[PDB]
């Protein structure tokens, strides 16, 4: 059928609808910190998020997004391995049904109790749908989720999650600021890859932060009380929405730091 993290519709299927999931620039990747090198020519990050315009929260029935007004040069990502501006369009969170999993990328083989995507791009394309096709359309940011103290940015998304329960289920989300999710560190690993959930398209420049943030345990639990299902339906928690690590192949993942 179409696609989802089930045993019969999940990551191992999903090369039958999308032949680009065994494509040559497919993510996520282990990142072995041995191997990925410091990169001295990486210009520095720039996260520009001050004029963030949050629209609204959703759940699709494979994670929930938050979902921002791109239309102006807003809330921005520059610098680091880019050329030019990405503007942000939404971000959603993959996490596990057991605190030992979660994460797509990995590191040093690692696996993240979740993960966070802040999705941006290119200004030179002119909207989301024109991008998401071009090599270089997309710049996606992410951010290891550890369980330990709680991130207080994180909680006006805990607490509007009861009211998105299941597929299909949005709610109005003004006045949320993604600067509340950062680590203090941007330092960072880039590589060149895809999408991690269909249509999988190799448009994206990773750029995946060393930092982890740390969430609490109840933050974590309210994330696993999501449902894939829509409602009516039988309860099928929305857990384990992460794609594993994919083959690096040719490619170089770069660190920003030493
Ligand atoms: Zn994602």
């Amino acid at each position: 059928h179409h696609w989802g993290y089930g045993k019969h519709n999940g990551p191992e299927h999903w090369h039958k609808d999308f032949p680009i999931a065994k494509g040559e620039r497919q993510s996520p990747v282990d990142i072995d910190t041995h191997t990925a090198k410091y990169d001295p020519s990486l210009k520095p990050l720039s996260v520009s998020y001050d004029q963030a315009t949050s629209l609204r929260i959703l759940n699709n029935g494979h994670a929930f997004n938050v979902e921002f007004d791109d239309s102006q040069d807003k809330a921005v990502l520059k610098g680091g391995p880019l050329d030019g501006t990405y503007r942000l369009i939404q971000f959603h969170f993959h996490w596990g049904s057991l605190d030992g999993q979660g994460s797509e990328h990995t590191v040093d083989k690692k696996k993240y109790a979740a993960e966070l995507h802040l999705v941006h791009w290119n200004t030179k394309y002119g909207d989301f749908g024109c991008a998401v096709q071009q090599p270089d359309g997309l710049a996606v940011l992410g951010i290891f989720l550890k369980v330990g103290s709680a991130k207080p940015g994180l909680q006006k998304v805990v607490d509007v999650l009861d009211s998105i329960k299941t597929k299909g289920k949005s709610a109005d989300f003004t006045n949320f600021d993604p600067r509340g999710l950062l680590p203090e560190s941007l330092d960072y690993w880039t590589y060149p890859g895809s999408l991690t959930t269909p249509p999988l398209l190799e448009s994206v420049t990773w750029i995946v932060l060393k930092e982890p943030i740390s969430v609490s345990s109840e933050q974590v639990l309210k994330f696993r009380k999501l449902n894939f299902n829509g409602e009516g339906e039988p309860e099928e928690l929305m857990v384990d929405n992460w794609r594993p690590a994919q083959p690096l192949k040719n490619r170089q993942i770069k660190a920003s730091f030493k």
